[PDB]
């Protein structure tokens, strides 16, 4: 695992300002250490010459189903644990279902299509629902009232908790082998939160502090990273290993296709969302 | 699970601003813990002291029938519980006698379509009468008294008005199982006190802070959101979960298109108006 | 002098980068500017003879196309271990230009504590046209770009370190400052054209390259 914040105290900073770190969510010093002066200075108290001390001594120190064999084969056997996926697409084209058979199915053996631990779901939306987890729980064959809790929750509702959630999974995500994490709705918050067009520059550099975060912990960890962005961009087709689009038939038919990648071609596969959770188009 | 702002005054905060931001909108920690200051620093009389001690404190803490089987099997069961549609129309299309069908149908068992709780209804445009609940309650066999106390009415003549009655909803929807909320003419308020073209932009803020006030509401109490538009904005088109329209059908009875849905099927159904509230065309 | 990893590419350089200098590639979209650092990334590490410089890389990536395991192809290419490669190839993603500036910092101040052979920045020219995409700021960008390009050059002085950057084309600042620049064009395959676009000590030949399954080489065709 990673280098925790409280050694940094021994390297030298002062223990006030080392749990100021720990309030900030900064939890290792590997998880600053991968970061400009900024982040460190912009804490009360710490300043320039605390961030130049921090960053000397830090280095004294420093396959998922999707539930559809279909949608698992255009992603060459389903989610890979330790990286980012983004799919993108239309309101209702799945996501919600996508992310709540996901956060179940990694809790599985990888053989059977898991990634052997929990998964955290920052749900941007307020879309959790117990009843849709316990419906992928039954199906794929897991504990029902476990799988509410390796799903660890919070509701996000803005981009500044989506990612100082990823923080705090610099110690949560520690703590278990967490197979997965979903942000929900990931790019929806910086759309609420930096809307008026003289605001733009403050979702860019946020946006990449989260993207940061969340390859850290696909790194730190080990977790495949799952992320659904909504539409009615370039640096999330960056961050995300391989990019897909969703689209949709009649009926709950669904295609997605891979848009970007330097490693997979271009390629599509047909799948449907059930009762219980994402399928296969059958009928 | 929800998180209640009837929290935040014991941390710190005195009970008039919490007042302030229950009327503002946000009824809730789920509006205020996780949420960009400058949207504290936006409410009247709080300053950027009081949004940090707001956010410090609060960092402490944290399907219905529209009474037409048709337009009921093209929403494939009806209006969603715990979501946000929008229908928007023609002129003449009856919107309201819509809104006291879904009023009355909300109470019923989930089974018949019901949603087995009341239904709030905010009203823009003198349209409602308790006579109209009366008549259609007698049809689905539930009590016209009982149904009056079961559509909590109240009229706003301006936006503000309108908020505050989302405050009393917010308040008094813990007391009740709500099954629904309606909003009768939602867009009239902000067209009749933002008909200057140059006001556009506060009319897009404030409305967005409504919708997301009866999406907060949705997630909180898992009441369906029907909210009714007029056609000669966008913005509800995707804060509303499916798109709805209405068109001048021959006599009381009007055609609705699904006008954009990835999830339900994007096609038409037909359905009267009656005295009896909404149901199925026969020739 | 350090190798690009193809002999040819070297030969072109009358015998590969020079430890104390700035060099240039840049070309059409999915070229592999990429492929050629890490390549670089590795080469460097080589005994001085093999076009080595005995030491570690720097990777600057801008764009999160770095992968452990086109480092361990390309190491045992060359004999070395791929977890030696890994840990003389230092990693983060630059992303934003006052981040790219901090990690030549980064890099700097650890390397008077480290032997580096080579310092490089991919896509560098991504990060100045991202955080300042627009024409309304740029003596801003300019100026911290030429801020970065000196350190750069005072880099390989202060440590000897041969300097590889990576750019975009459908910029002339640099033209002046760097000892040699490189155009690559669209040939078919994955084998790709490589030219001298200028340079004061070198001559305007061409050389021919791939993306082969050990990183980039001299084109197998």
């Amino acid at each position: 695992g990673p280098q925790p914040i409280s050694r940094l105290e021994q390297c030298g900073i002062n223990a006030n300002d080392v749990k100021k770190l720990e309030e900030a969510g900064f939890h290792t010093v590997e998880a600053v250490a991968y970061a400009p002066k900024k982040e460190l200075i912009n804490i009360k108290g710490i300043s320039e010459a605390k961030a130049d001390k921090i960053l000397a001594e830090a280095a004294k120190l420093v396959q998922i189903t999707t539930g559809s064999k279909e949608l698992d084969k255009l992603l060459q056997g389903g989610i890979e644990t330790g990286s980012i996926t983004e799919m993108f697409g239309e309101f209702r084209t799945g996501k919600t279902q996508i992310c709540h058979t996901l956060a179940v199915t990694c809790q599985l053996p990888i053989d059977r299509g898991g990634g052997e631990g929990k998964a955290m779901y920052i749900d941007t939306e307020g879309t959790f629902r117990p009843e849709r987890l316990l419906a992928v729980a039954e199906r794929y064959g897991l504990s029902g009232s476990d799988v509410l809790d390796n799903v660890a929750y919070a509701r996000a509702f803005n981009t500044d908790h989506q990612t100082q959630l990823l923080y705090q999974a610099s110690a949560m995500m520690v703590e278990s082998r967490y197979a997965l994490l979903i942000v929900d709705s990931a790019t929806a918050l910086y759309r609420t939160d930096y809307s008026g067009r003289g605001e733009l520059s403050a979702r860019q550099m946020h946006l990449a502090r989260f993207l940061r975060m969340l390859l850290r912990l696909a790194d730190e960890f080990g977790v495949a990273v799952v992320i659904t962005n909504q539409v009615v961009g370039n640096i999330i087709a960056h961050a995300s290993t391989t990019r897909l689009y969703l689209r949709k038939g009649r009926g709950e038919t669904r295609i997605c296709k891979i848009y970007d990648s330097p490693c997979l071609p271009e390629a599509e596969a047909m799948f449907a969302i059930n009762a219980d959770g994402v399928g296969d188009a059958k009928d």
